[PDB]
């Protein structure tokens, strides 16, 4: 359907912290994140952006292929049991399917989005459905290079695509480079407030609970933070461009969504 811009409900929040190293200290990842650890983990989500020193073909874009699973936006909080499968896409063609879309709905800004995307789903208006990959030097920013100092997965998704609430699987952390396309918005409540955020959801959505007694490991919910933040809970706002990453700290729940064409790849690690 299409865009309300006075019915949007963009959340008030604070800003995750903002992280710029240095050329030593982007030598050595675990170092540097372990530098910082400190002073971002009280957030629960931070945002790494890398020095200029930093630097990240025609048949990866146009023959190699991957599957979509269907979400809708419009019922991931209110609802009366998963994203069913979408159909296949190379880059290419899921970009010109991604593209028209936005530009249909519709160039708006960051809040534009986030304010609808929200409307979108706190107050639904019409069923909207989008689709979305995922689970497809030297440094271990290189996020490949990791596992040895568990792999490197990496998502495809478009205006409106979210990944909910969830805390990573075990107490790992979980490293994000957007490679390359639009911003992607992220929500992250600290570790110490995990009771807070699951005893927050249990209260204003008991039903679902009710009959689905494992949401929390599901990924199919999100809580909106105008909301959390009522009932005293801390959630930190963090927006994610063109090679930049996010570091989700152990334990710390977190949700965001696309804000349009986009490419990424995360590892989780302790
Ligand atoms: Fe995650």
């Amino acid at each position: 359907a299409k865009w309300n811009p006075a019915g949007a409900r963009r959340p008030v929040l604070d800003e995750a912290p903002v992280f710029y190293p240095t050329e030593e200290e982007f030598e050595d990842t675990l170092k540097y994140i372990e530098s910082i650890r400190p002073m971002a983990e009280p957030y629960g989500i931070c945002r790494i952006v890398p020095p200029s020193s930093w630097k990240p073909d025609k048949s990866i874009w146009e023959g190699s292929k991957f599957s979509t699973r269907v979400q809708k936006v419009d019922k991931l909080q209110n609802r009366k049991f998963g994203f069913e499968p979408g159909p296949e896409f190379t880059l290419q063609t899921f970009q010109k399917y991604a593209d028209d879309f936005s530009k249909q709905y519709f160039v708006p800004s960051v809040e534009d989005i986030e304010g609808e995307y929200w409307r979108i789903v706190e107050v639904p208006t019409e069923e909207i459905e989008v689709i979305y990959g995922a689970d497809l030097a030297q440094s271990g920013w290189n996020l490949n290079n990791l596992p040895r100092l568990l792999v490197p997965w990496v998502y495809v998704g478009m205006c409106f695509s979210s990944f909910c609430w969830h805390v990573e699987d075990h107490h790992l952390y979980s490293l994000n480079y957007m490679h390359w396309g639009a911003p992607k918005l992220w929500y992250g409540v600290p570790g110490k407030d995990a009771v807070n955020l699951e005893s927050a959801m249990r209260k204003h959505l008991p039903e679902l609970f009710e009959e689905q007694p494992d949401l929390l490991h599901n990924l199919v919910t999100q809580f909106s933070p105008s909301l959390l933040k009522s009932e005293g809970v801390h959630v930190y706002r963090c927006v994610q461009h063109e090679g930049e990453f996010v570091l989700t700290f152990p334990r710390a729940y977190h949700a965001g969504f696309n804000c349009g064409f986009n490419c990424a790849e995360a590892v989780n690690v302790a």
